[PDB]
């Protein structure tokens, strides 16, 4: 035992080191204080992320460090590879992925700014979680809606209606076309619109709906709330009106919470709609924080049915190959490592089952060749401004948007070139639908 | 246009979905006034300062504490070894 | 520390002090013992309703009497303001405003009698309740019943009849038009009429009424009984039976039971009726006691979706100027003072649902008039030995007074003046609805004061 | 049928009814409204109490009237008695006796003011009523005291002391020699002062009050809250920290929670102390509300170990004969009519338990001998402000106050008349007792 202070590269900077098929691997993008070398700064994210601290410490001699500790591997300009053996993680648990991985690191003074980039999860720890209770093939069957993308769309105002003329714009959306209409992020229970107020209005609006159009329907009820407790109240109720959905804001209730809520789901029959909000507070910018693809891997371990990915072309930000990366992060078994998408590393999926896309924001039936173009038919569309908007309404708001899909599904079933001839899609399809006309001549110069 | 008692919600308006419009390139949240009337609805700590010095019997001083190093690697058994040798020793 | 007794009035009377938004107001009618000047009397009442008592005590140097004592403010007359710190009061507990407010205070030598006029209840406690569960508008959706007055009554007589023959009765006035029936307040379960049969027979009744009417229909089942268990295992019942209501009495079994069966009806997705049995022993003399005002305020704060309020032209006493106060307090988001009213501070109900108030007791169909020009639309009207006692029975008992309300209502929509022109109104009615005409004519002669 | 509408009279007044056994009965002081007679006044209040309305209605066929309706058989100046069916109470609920008794019969236009004086409850009604857990001889073998009145006391400033130094006032109140301590009336959890943690500092201050001086001591931890379940939680935790009492505002939660509180306290092997606040609200007039004596017969029924009865001698009002009449109906097992103290019927109580009376409000060492020749051994005292209102804190207080009582006891036991003589009995035991003195000479002056 040499006491004193060491430099973190002596011990925790390794680029001789070869990961095993079970080390957790991470990739960091660092910008290290001025005069602090690239090797140092790796290097001290690596120690104090696993088994190290400032100074040597004597109880060093009771543990087999070479076992335990992890290492940066390799660094290639400012990012840098760091290997996590096995056992350092506790089996099932993303909360401890996060307290390890994301714990302290993005405070210390030695590094002025870092950023998660991706995380390779070996097979052997994904055997420990249960991945999406439903996944897409079993909703589709459940909805009974195949061969096309999914609609849907947020109740607006935001805020401030009461459950009654709440559940009548669900009413109106769900009737005029869309397949599904949500809560949104930010409506839990409120004075003005309580949630089983809200729960109990909304199902009869969503049961007449389905008896009208003699289409399967469904509403994303929110459970969100200040506990845990709280959450699974609702979603026993939500499941005793009969709801084929709930949703949770799976970042701001936490994930502990979410993993009670996704456990308690299943036990229901309910397919579960997971919201990213809160994401942007880290996410957004390139050189801190944590990039969603590493969000998107921890939430399909978790067990989401679907989850918000972005719209590329909406009024919030996202990059249109980042998000191709991500889509398939969300649906495919194996997913290749790809640099032109950001993909660090290789992610084998052990078996889980896929997760549905979700675009989200901002959009009209000005995008749906761009969108399906980007996502193909396993996704959700949703428009919330984009119904209820309409010069008309939201009831001719649901047509003209359902409409606009199902004429660009059908052109690329076809063979044509739906972005080319992406507005010559749409204007044939107009020729039949009053309610299309009208939205693409409101939002003709609505631009992001 | 929140919750009574459920921070979640706050965070699901404040912090939901403005932090990400390609129309602000960047936000910080900087403080937040907590009405007195909301506050009412929350519980705060369940023991607090006072009532903790109480239950150690300890006044006049901050407290000293430590984290038992190394992070991880160490037995169950080793572990409390270092935690008694802190705590024998004045922590 | 200086032992000994010293007068109230040194601590506890604060003529500069101005309230806080967050302070919970008082203001107190006192009639001190002769020889004991007023403001000794209300600095006793506001001392021994929060931190004071007799003598000094040591331990008044171990806490900041400042912060927390509450502080009579303004006199004008027998009328004492009286301001109480927020951080006095349980959060949620209509049981801990009693507690302090109406506790000890009203049984000292040195105030001969008491009444607590108005209580102010700031935004910041308001918020710790969670009000009805139900309201106003959600019943009106669930009833999908609009623009009118809603029709009840009492089930007569009182006690004595049998589960069958009940629920019969029932069905006679369902069946003729009311909206609503109930159990008196004081039928619970007894030999002659066990609550379980109850239950059964009534539903029963209701169904068979809501198939043949077509329209909703529904029975406030008393759930009141002597026990708070007792009470939830009831409204368990009522609830698997299919009922859109249960009925408590909230003074008689008590606030604390009150609120445990408030929060199982919300679960239970039952409205919930509140019957005010035993107000009239301290909100009626004018000289002491509690003003109903109060009581109604504490109602919507723990949360029923109707609570009675008088006739004013009925059977039991009531004044119209505080009357169409209170129903403001219950109905209204925010209620500014007005003395004419007796409303001594403004009242912000800080998003709380608003509740039903309900008129019963003594009126039938030539009381129409004053009825819908009192509440307005916003209200039950129940008339128990008004449709019993008609001439030919209970089922046109209610067809009178149901289209009596409607009659009135239109008139009133068609810009009428009801009162000037009620009987003309009702005549009117009564020659196409011959059950009318003879209610007119058997309870033309019964009048009370007012 | 005959429809319209009758005198009260025709029906309800019978002056040639005899009581049975087993019919309630009430004692009404009744002010008609200036024209009513007394006796359509007292048949209202009979009508309205039990089967009648304002009309006759087609349905008193469907039923015997005479099997089940009350009669006023009985009219003596402004009191009218009254007789109830057996039939007409649910079993072992005082909250029923309420609705009926006085739920609508003080609001009428005809009865300008009411009072209801006494109530006869009959055996057969009382057997459905289990009365106190406890009782004022399995108490005193619990405490292990005999031969004199118990000493408490409330803890003073009302509000506003933090947890810590309230435990401390209430260590030196037992330490000094009161027997038991009590949270306020309108003490229950707060701010400044909340629930769990005064019930673990207080239960600390009684052990070790207990261990120095070699007594038994309790604290009536007050478990007023807002709803039932609550307060049942606060009881669970005080019988869970060892205490001997807990304390309910019985009428302030009221009479449902009441009987749920009392059948937990059973269970739960604790005493129950019930504090009587809001009872003035009611029984202060003459002319209106509703005697104590009747809420003392309710309290016994549901089962109270001790209630408040008050002083007479202090700041609170209270007639000497009436309370020297409610101790008897709290304390033995059969109570004859007395006119001179307000005990309108005799009172068979069928062998229910005892109840302890608890005098309190404004009294000091010199009231000790008119407590004494009022209540006798069987009652506590309890001194708030005459304890730590002493010139030299609550510990020596609380010395002056035992010393009394037991001066008093013992100059009673030799046979000493300790009302003529209670000025020269304090004297003598102030000789030696300095903290008695003190006391004496402070509050010499002040007189109610
Ligand atoms: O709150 C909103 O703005 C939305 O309801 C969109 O409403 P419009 O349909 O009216 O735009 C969604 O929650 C966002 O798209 C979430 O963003 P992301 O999908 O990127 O998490
Ligand atoms: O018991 C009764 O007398 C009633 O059923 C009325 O019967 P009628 O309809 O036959 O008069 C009601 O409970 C009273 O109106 C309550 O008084 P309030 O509403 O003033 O609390
Ligand atoms: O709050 C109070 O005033 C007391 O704590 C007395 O304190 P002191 O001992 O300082 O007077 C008691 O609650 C009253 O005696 C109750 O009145 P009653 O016994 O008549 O119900
Ligand atoms: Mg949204
Ligand atoms: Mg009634
Ligand atoms: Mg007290």
């Amino acid at each position: 035992y040499e006491a004193g202070v060491r430099p973190y590269r002596e011990t925790y900077y390794d680029p001789d080191y070869e990961p095993k098929d079970t080390d957790l691997l991470c990739a960091f993008r660092i910008t290290p204080k001025p005069g602090v070398p690239m090797e140092e700064a790796a290097a001290a994210v690596a120690a104090e992320s696993s088994t190290g601290t400032w100074t040597e410490v004597w109880s060093n001699l009771l543990t087999d460090l070479e076992r335990y500790k992890a290492r940066c591997y390799r660094i290639e300009g400012d990012v840098a590879y760091i290997a996590y053996p096995l056992d350092l993680f506790e089996e099932g648990s993303i909360v401890n992925i996060m307290s390890s991985i994301v714990g302290n690191v993005f405070g210390f003074k030695a590094v002025q700014a870092l950023r998660l980039e991706d995380m390779r999860i070996p097979v052997a720890y994904l055997k420990t979680f249960p991945g999406p209770p439903t996944g897409i093939q079993v909703e589709r069957d459940r909805l009974n809606k195949y061969g096309r993308p999914l609609l849907g769309g947020t109740i607006k105002p935001k805020l401030g209606l009461s459950a009654k003329n709440y559940a009548r714009v669900v009413y109106e959306c769900l009737r005029g076309g869309l397949d599904t209409t949500k809560d949104d992020e930010n409506l839990n229970s409120q004075p003005f619109n309580r949630w089983r107020d809200r729960f109990l209005y909304v199902m009869e609006a969503v049961r007449k709906a389905e008896a009208e159009t003699g289409e399967r329907k469904g509403h994303w009820l929110n459970v969100t709330a200040g506990s845990t407790e709280e959450m699974l109240k609702r979603a026993e109720f939500a499941a005793e009106l009969g709801s084929r959905y709930i949703m949770v804001d799976f970042l701001t209730a936490g994930f502990a919470a979410f993993a009670s809520v996704r456990r308690r789901a299943e036990e229901l029959g309910l397919m579960l709609h997971c919201h990213r909000a809160m994401h942007a507070v880290f996410d957004r910018q390139p050189n801190h924080g944590i990039h969603f693809r590493v969000l998107a891997k921890w939430l399909r371990m978790v067990g989401g049915d679907h989850v918000h990915t972005g719209t590329v072309v909406g009024k919030l930000e996202g990059d249109r190959a980042e998000t191709l990366g991500i889509a398939d992060l969300l649906r495919e078994d194996y997913v290749p490592a790809d640099p032109g998408r950001g993909l660090f590393f290789d992610q084998d999926w052990a078996g889980l089952k896929p997760v549905f896309p979700v675009a989200s924001g901002g959009i009209h039936v000005w995008h749906v060749p761009d969108l399906v173009s980007i996502f193909g038919d396993d996704a959700f569309f949703l428009f919330g401004g984009g119904t209820h908007g309409h010069p008309r309404g939201s009831r001719a708001g649901a047509t003209a948007n359902r409409v606009a899909v199902e004429a660009v599904v059908q052109a690329r079933n076809e063979g044509r070139d739906i972005l080319a001839e992406g507005r010559e899609i749409l204007e044939e399809a107009a020729r039949s639908c009053p309610e299309l006309r009208e939205a693409m001549e409101l939002w003709g110069d609505v631009k992001f």
